């Protein structure tokens, strides 16, 4: 099994401020779940090779997703920005595998991804334990 | 916009103890967003005609999804126990829709359902407030 | 140190659906901290002689307070109910120290307790490991 | 009544990652009430002249107290850091009344504060609607 761990981490008030309103699981390598612990996040999967998706909202209406998943064994993650109410993690998450328009993300497997939306509002996830089964993240807006 | 919001009881502690695992929007009407507040979880839809799917695990391991929404301005809920890891709430959630294999229960509109799941789970979810846009329902786990 | 984590079972709609509004630590055996994990709550303790109160208000308005400690390295427990507004947790943990009125509760050192308030509300605390550093109960509302 | 609705803002990772472990009501104005709400936490209060404290810790073990209120229809606040194990939040919210050591900071009736622990880390409360009876607050560790 693999877990990945996130720590969310909101730098910059005058960009809003973001909460979780969905958290969506891969079916492949026998799905996970998603737990809350100490104010974490914790994915937990049943093997290499799938993945989850938070969808953030702030209170100022921008939304935003965040995956992490795990790709032969290595560690991956990306955020999409600038999404449209009907883009839920739903819609989202499976567009990651089966050939999808974010599968190139997977194969990257990045350790670290940062982008900043349209309208302005910096995204990071950073892993701060990078290797092995129990995968630790931060994630930072600003 | 249409809501739907959520008390959860927990009637047996012989039957274990449950916890969210998954939260999804389906995309129709604008989707939509959970929300937490008050120990309750309130469901916020763009309008009449989609759904969400919250997945709850154990701590003995069993898996059970509750989905809710509102198909031609009338309430609907569905519960599906007995699953196994990789049916995700991914999986679920769309197969309300698009002549899926679950469309017939979003069908019925049912202001209250119930279910005991084949390792003797009882679970029902019932309307209190069953009319208009800011609906209610109690999730019964026994 | 010691831990007690709790579930919390809540079993009758009639009665409303209880939230915690507070949770206080008591000061001795070098305090310690209320965390949450996977909807569970777990107060950890620097070591034996010290509590911690949940405080909970029900949406019909009813406050009852739940007390849970290490005293003399075996478990204790107490719930108070019939609480006007003005009876915080911040109140009453203090009252099961130093010549309270409640220091006999403790002393009792209970791996159950059981009482049900005035308008009809019945509540458990009941210990399913009582023994250790590493506690556990369930909460029951009735 | 009044209400004080906190959102709570962690810019620097490096510092660790902040969690609530303790959230305490004084007692006089009638008491109050903690809810959570969208990632918010909100402090209900039955009128002027109380205040609650939420004590966090970092997962570098730092311990805090972020203290708010209303003092003759004014808000008020205050953080202590540096705190030990057994400087609980029930140790501290009473310190701020009858001549208790911190009780002049709930006289300044401030709208803004901000303090660096010893070990470095900086804290502010920032009112971000200081006026009327449901006031806003973004606490910022950094
Ligand atoms: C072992 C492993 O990670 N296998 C995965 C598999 O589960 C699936 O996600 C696939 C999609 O292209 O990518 C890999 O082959
Ligand atoms: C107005 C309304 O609720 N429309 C819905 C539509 O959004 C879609 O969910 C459809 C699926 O069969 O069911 C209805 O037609
Ligand atoms: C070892 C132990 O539990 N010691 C406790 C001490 O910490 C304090 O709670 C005291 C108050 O009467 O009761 C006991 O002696
Ligand atoms: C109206 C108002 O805020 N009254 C408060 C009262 O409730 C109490 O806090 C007192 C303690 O010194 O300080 C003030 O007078
Ligand atoms: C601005 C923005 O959000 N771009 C995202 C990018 O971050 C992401 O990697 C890609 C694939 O999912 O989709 C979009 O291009
Ligand atoms: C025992 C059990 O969980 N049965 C479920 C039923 O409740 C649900 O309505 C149906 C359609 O989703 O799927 C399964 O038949
Ligand atoms: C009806 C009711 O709530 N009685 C409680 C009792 O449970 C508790 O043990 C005692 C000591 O704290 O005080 C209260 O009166
Ligand atoms: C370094 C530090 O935390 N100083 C605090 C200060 O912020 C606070 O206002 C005062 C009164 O409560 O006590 C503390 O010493």
């Amino acid at each position: 099994t693999y877990s990945i761990t996130l720590r969310v981490f909101q730098r910059n008030p005058g960009r809003g401020f973001f909460s979780i309103v969905e958290k969506t699981v891969f079916h492949y390598a026998n799905g996970g779940t998603w737990s809350e612990a100490k104010g974490t996040h914790t994915l937990t999967m049943g093997g290499s090779g799938t993945s989850g998706v938070l969808r953030f909202m702030s209170d100022k209406g921008e939304l935003i997703t965040v995956a992490v998943g795990v790709h032969n064994y290595k560690r991956w993650c990306d955020v999409v920005t600038g999404l449209k109410p009907e883009e839920t993690a739903l819609v989202i998450n499976p567009q990651y595998y089966n050939n999808g328009p974010r599968a190139y993300t997977r194969e990257k497997q990045l350790a670290e991804y940062n982008v900043t939306s349209v309208v302005g509002t910096r995204f990071e996830v950073k892993y701060t334990v990078v290797e092995g089964n129990n995968l630790e993240a931060n994630v930072i807006f600003s």
